């Protein structure tokens, strides 16, 4: 799997399906949007519906290796109910290509038996804080359940259930990686303490990205590729960490080194 180790990432491919549109939380940084040709983490081409998900991942394994297909569609792929009619249809289509998911968490306590059921391998979580303190100024609202909460009650409901789905889904059996976005200011002497807690909770590797200022901040400045070295050798002395991220877009297909993007 390219998303793990850091060696076959410039060797083996993965797809990525525009199958998840609108989300149940809003970040800090968010744009999604269809930009065409950027290469934001949400800035799909052009969405996609899971038959003609399907029809893709069909015609680009013949023409690419293609080892994962992952659902980082723009919103989370948890929110969208068209991923769980993809990984259904293509569970019986192409049982040979492991399935990955992006989500943000919220919704992995009521969906771990679903994930289970689907055939899901590996599931990165989008953990970016654990203290309150942190986290209340990082997200705006999260609609969860029938009830919308917006201040420090909102990072509350999401770090639970995000924390207690990473728990549930480790005890099923499946790999989970760690997302969290460096922003400087804010979480830059907190990222250990977010690799205690999910190491607590069964995280397997954990891939610290470097914040992108392109979203409702004021374009804070990115973390140095020191500082983002800094704090990557601290964390990996608690967990395996990873070193190649690219900050795909949601519609990449092919080997991150040549991939396309609709
Ligand atoms: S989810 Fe993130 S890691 Fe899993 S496949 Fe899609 S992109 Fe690679
Ligand atoms: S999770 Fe992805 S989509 Fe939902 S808000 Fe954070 S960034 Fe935008
Ligand atoms: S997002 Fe980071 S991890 Fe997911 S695929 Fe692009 S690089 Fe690999």
């Amino acid at each position: 799997h390219p998303c793990f180790n850091e060696k076959l990432h410039d060797r083996v491919g993965r797809v990525h399906v525009p199958i998840a549109p609108r989300c149940n939380i809003h970040c800090k940084f968010c744009t999604r949007d269809i930009n065409e040709c950027e290469r934001r983490p949400g800035v799909t081409g052009r969405l996609m519906t899971a038959d003609d998900a399907i029809k893709h991942v069909e015609k680009v394994k013949e023409e690419m290796p293609i080892s994962v297909i992952g659902v980082a569609g723009p919103g989370d792929a948890l929110a969208n109910e068209e991923t769980f009619e993809f990984f259904k249809k293509a569970s019986k289509k192409f049982p040979d290509l492991l399935k990955c998911m992006s989500t943000n968490g919220l919704l992995l306590p009521d969906r771990a038996d679903e994930l289970a059921e689907l055939g899901i391998n590996t599931v990165t979580v989008t953990v970016n804080a654990v203290d309150p303190e942190i986290g209340e100024k990082i997200y705006s609202f999260v609609v969860y359940k029938d009830k919308v909460y917006h201040g420090r009650e909102a990072f509350e409901v999401l770090s639970r259930n995000q924390l207690e789905g990473i728990e549930k889904l480790a005890e099923r059996g499946i790999i989970v990686k760690v997302n969290s976005v460096l922003i400087p200011g804010l979480n830059d002497e907190h990222i250990v303490d977010i690799a205690r807690e999910v190491k607590k909770r069964g995280a397997s590797l954990m891939n610290i990205i470097p914040l992108i200022p392109m979203g409702e901040m004021k374009d804070y400045p990115r973390p140095t590729c020191e500082q983002i070295e800094r704090v990557r050798n601290e964390v990996e002395k608690i967990i395996p960490v990873f070193r190649a991220c690219t900050q795909c877009r949601a519609d990449a297909y092919g080997i991150p080194g040549k991939k396309e993007a609709d």
